[PDB]
């Protein structure tokens, strides 16, 4: 958003790579 915060593990953006949604996809 206000940062460089690419996640990089799902490949979007706006969250930390360990925040990725993959419970129930
Ligand atoms: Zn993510």
């Amino acid at each position: 958003n206000r940062s460089g915060d690419t996640c990089f593990r799902c490949g979007g953006m706006g969250h930390w790579a360990s925040q990725c949604p993959g419970s129930v996809p």
